[PDB]
């Protein structure tokens, strides 16, 4: 017989149906970090990767099949068809484009393909957004997907919150993890640095210095929220593009997903109803995050000027999504 | 008083060192796929980035550095200049030309080593007792050239090597027998290239000999061709280069597997490129994989592996082949 | 408008049942070790506890919950009913008696069976579909008897066996070679504890087969005294009792090494008790270990070691043995 | 030659010493759960134990090295003589007697005093450089009796404090927001044990503070008593004792994290006890828990908390009752 048969005696033909799969969907530099960073946490026993362009993502898997032996996922695949994206528990989206309104209608004829296959196969799955505009997509998603909002979700403020903790550290000389700040509402141009919750060991800045973000503030703390969304730009400008913090943060969302572990995160949901907010649509709040996706959302008390730029984000992006052809 | 000083007391300021700083060389493909692996596995404290290219080492390393709130590395820095190096105790050189689609590592020999011989007299004088683990190609070559530019004793100057060719090897063994590839046992030595030498006489499981068990493996009368096997990984480089350019992530995870070996002193065994003189009646002064044991002082002991009269042949063709390009380089 | 109203928003209530819950069974010294080491491997998302001793089992649990800050794992639950054990993955059974100074072998299997034939029924209603692994000793008799009342497929039942044994031989070997153990071969087979076999033709460094460099290996012509080790595998478990009173440790984390590969479905090969009966000359219903690879499913396979007339003979004569108690056994 | 010069070539003798090193005195129950967290999170490349009761000693250290396949902490070792602590980067004392029947409580604390007048100056000798970590009870006043004996700056005497005491807090806080405890902050400061105080102020999720939200949180006119929380904080330290004799799992574990911030210079806050005179019109050399900044120089700065006045006065009336007993020590 076999080497195989001579060495190895089988006592039963498999085969379960995966059962802690995530897939990601796209593998240019986002996709990928999210891939490694996924990958070096030990989240899934199965990763899927899809793409439309077919040589890209077959070097892609094997580079990463490769690394097979420094890893703990021990099935790895992909393919242009969404067949190996069978019973995913979580799906990430990283496809698109990276004028302002054709480039959303470009990605929004993108997710008329992508999110149709995605639920034909994972019809149960949790859907998570990156894809930009991430806030608009992931109500797009919403609106294709046919699914409960618990299950989209976008990666929305995440990014944005974890830069300003690295920058809060880097002024205070603490670590980002005891350095606590929320930045809320859309994504990078217009998110929102919510002043009061800004603390360290649950001392609030804000208390010990209420100048604290106003254009008065002798130490100009504006410029820690402005440099958020400035470094956003910056880092495209010098490298071309952004991937490895991304890819940490979604790493992040997807850890709290798959381990139930209902942790807090600023990420994008659907907020009708808060706010003096009318419209379908996403904007990041703190949530709690679990394996049915976002179960439930931290109410921020915001002062009138904060809700008044979230009424008017709702607005904009309203105003945008009720144009967009589905 | 300032809001930090309301805030925070300090009780003594003045800097230390780091315990554990790494220096990666190189902010390319390979370089930031090693940066990651590093970063995610908890190796440094304080990790330090090098490029020739400006603009792409800053993005780098915010890009790194955004992603802080994830990680347990305080410090993320970056220069042209190799004052940012200082005080390292791993310095990973990533940096230089790689093989496009069909061409040789081989062929990337005077460019490499034109670009070490600025690199390495920097790295030595700003982490004089660091421990060198050379990436670039050809890998043995450039591992050789750092050892003699640098001055180094050859414990603290290791190739990559065939830690990265052995992986495969134990992949594709996996998926052949249906078994992880941390239970399948099997190495690749000598060349990262072309010329490397499947060890078929030691490939277990378990403790179990492939060979002893099929005496026909990997040789040419072989009914499963699992000398098949090992062509794939001579050739899985330029399978991956040819689909999307460069290879990077698997590189990047056998590199941050032997720095964690090294940095926190495990003494495990990984092939690894070194001198090889007075093994196999091997004289001349050449790198290239065997096993060894590495640890806090980078290569402390090398293992002796017992090669068939063919592998030995194979090895030994593949020292020769090496030794004909080291021999004239000239420095 | 309770503050947990002023504060949350609830999108949904709805099912949330465990995808990755791990029971253990017995909440002395090892499974409260078994307990930790699974924590702190992030294995799973629910961990219950069952034990006799109420008061003893609630401040384990509580115990463990006041580090949930520390932990990776959201849902620790314990009680004397086996509700909460519902849905397990994986279920880990240490609960037993203690042998007394004269008691016979068959009255301390019998008492065990009669505490199993409790456990046993009630883990199989609430997790009918679970893998049971058996720590509790004598461990290849028991992982019969919970494989006899269970009626669990052979892949579902799974002994410790010589994994802790195996183990203990690599740290050894590692000792005297000055290697890590994660990189010195060596398997330990048959029965758990006195009667193991250690197996010399597997034992290697990056396969280099020991015994093929030192042909007098294992035996008394042996002057290195090789044998040595295996005795001191044999005779370091009773030391370790005889010194602290117990074992906790390192079976923690040896159980913990299983539960990764079975709830990864990793496919690692490890050295455990399964129904080896048809295999290695045996024709009774015995469990020994050999190596077995695990996963989703249990034990899905199991490889076929070469063995040589004297360790063949000692696997026969223990198979004869547990056979000849296992057969007086009460169900 | 022997096996090992057979099969394993050297290059290097010279050893080195473990850069990152960490001793455990006191194996009891504490000890063993600080080492067994400290070895499954790879913060030591050496980890030292030291006791009094040899057998006891040997016996834990033993089932640690047998676990050796599964760890990446290449040496373990242990003695009554504290050569072996040597060179050590951080020393974790959980060393105590135990009270006994008839006991005053003064009694047992010039007890544990007598104990650190032994160990101490032996922990000194052997790393003069090392921080101190105390964990034995009662823990704010052994910590300055550490300080004051072993001559060290304040920054390298850190006292467990309310870490423990925090984590509880947030872990009954998580349970009751249906939150994890990673996400609910709120900081007990003070005393260890009874006399803590819970920092209502700084209560949140989110930054969203709930003493805003719920202006009678904290207070006995609270409609949903919040202050119960920090009453089972007290009351719950009690009841493992009660229930299974000791506490382990949740010290070991908070102790751990603990050292991972100071061995990989994180510079996290933590709730520690430290030198607060100068605070709170506190005049006397006493150790409370504030907020500490914790890293490679221990702590190098403590976070200043703003305290209501009914909360600097238990401070400081703390700080009069541990002077007042301290002041009538015997060293
Ligand atoms: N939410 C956030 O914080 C961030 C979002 N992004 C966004 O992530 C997206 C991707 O960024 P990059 O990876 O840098 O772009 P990229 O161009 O490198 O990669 C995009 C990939 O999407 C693929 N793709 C296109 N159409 C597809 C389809 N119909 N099905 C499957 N795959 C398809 C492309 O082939 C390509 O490989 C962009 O929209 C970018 O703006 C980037 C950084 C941060
Ligand atoms: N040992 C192994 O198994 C593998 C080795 N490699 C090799 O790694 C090297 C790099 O590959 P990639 O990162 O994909 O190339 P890359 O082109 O993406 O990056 C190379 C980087 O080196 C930098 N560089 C050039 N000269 C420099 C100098 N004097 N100082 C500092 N930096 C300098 C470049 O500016 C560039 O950023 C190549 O030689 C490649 O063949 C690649 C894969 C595997
Ligand atoms: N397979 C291996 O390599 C090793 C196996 N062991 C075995 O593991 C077993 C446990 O060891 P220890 O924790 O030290 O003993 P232990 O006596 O400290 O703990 C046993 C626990 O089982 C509980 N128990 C008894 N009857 C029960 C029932 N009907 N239902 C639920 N729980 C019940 C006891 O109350 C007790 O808490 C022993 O049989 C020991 O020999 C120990 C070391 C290694
Ligand atoms: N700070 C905190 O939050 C907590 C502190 N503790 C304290 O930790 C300490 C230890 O707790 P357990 O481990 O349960 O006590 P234990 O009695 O079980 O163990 C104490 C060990 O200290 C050893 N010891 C006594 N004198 C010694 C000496 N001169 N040199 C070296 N070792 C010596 C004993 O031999 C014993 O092995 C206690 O003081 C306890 O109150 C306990 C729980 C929490
Ligand atoms: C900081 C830039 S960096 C950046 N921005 C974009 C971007 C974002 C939004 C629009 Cl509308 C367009 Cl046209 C481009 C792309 C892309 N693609 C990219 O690759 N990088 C960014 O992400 N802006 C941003 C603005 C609004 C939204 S929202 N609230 O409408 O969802 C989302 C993102
Ligand atoms: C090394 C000791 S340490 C030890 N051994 C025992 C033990 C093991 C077997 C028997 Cl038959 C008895 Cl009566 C006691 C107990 C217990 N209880 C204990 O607490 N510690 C041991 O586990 N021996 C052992 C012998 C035979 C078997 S088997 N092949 O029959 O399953 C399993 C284990
Ligand atoms: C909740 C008990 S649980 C407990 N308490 C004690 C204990 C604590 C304090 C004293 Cl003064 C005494 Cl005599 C015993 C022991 C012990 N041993 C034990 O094993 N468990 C506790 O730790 N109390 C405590 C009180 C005061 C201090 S302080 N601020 O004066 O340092 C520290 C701790």
């Amino acid at each position: 017989a076999t080497l195989k048969d001579q060495l190895i005696y089988n006592l039963l033909k498999e085969e379960q149906t995966p059962q802690n799969k995530i897939t990601v969907v796209g593998v240019g530099a986002v996709g990928m970090a999210c891939a490694i960073s996924i990958l070096m946490k030990d989240l899934a026993d199965e990763l899927a990767l899809v793409d439309v362009i077919e040589d890209k993502l077959k070097g892609e898997m094997m580079d990463l099949q490769h690394g097979s032996l420094f890893l703990r996922t021990p099935k790895i695949v992909s393919g242009k068809d969404y067949n190996v994206t069978a019973n995913s528990k979580l799906v990430i989206i990283t496809a698109g484009a990276r004028s302002r309104l054709n480039l959303v209608q470009r990605n929004v004829n993108i997710f008329k393909f992508i999110i149709p296959n995605v639920v034909k196969y994972s019809p149960n799955c949790k859907l998570l957004i990156v894809s930009n505009p991430v806030d608009i997509l992931t109500y797009v998603a919403w609106k294709i997907s046919g699914f409960p909002k618990n299950r989209v979700i976008g990666s929305g403020c995440n990014l944005d919150s974890a830069r300003f903790r690295y920058l809060m550290g880097e002024r205070l000389g603490v670590h980002p993890l005891s350095c606590h700040g929320w930045v809320l509402g859309e994504h990078g141009d217009s998110s929102v640095p919510v002043w009061s919750g800004m603390n360290v060991a649950g001392v609030s800045l804000k208390t010990l210095h209420p100048d604290l973000g106003t254009d008065k503030d002798k130490e100009q703390w504006k410029e820690v929220h402005k440099q958020v969304v400035e470094s956003a730009y910056e880092v495209i400008k010098l490298k071309g593009y952004t991937s490895w913090a991304i890819g940490l943060s979604v790493a992040d969302l997807a850890e709290s997903i798959m381990k139930n572990l209902r942790r807090v995160h600023p990420v994008s949901t659907m907020i009708k109803g808060l706010y003096g907010i009318k419209d379908d649509v996403f904007l990041s709040v703190p949530c709690i995050l679990g394996q049915n996706g976002i179960s439930d959302l931290v109410k921020v008390t915001l002062t009138s000027e904060e809700e008044a730029r979230l009424k008017k984000s709702a607005d904009t992006l309203w105003g945008i999504q009720k144009e967009l052809q589905f």
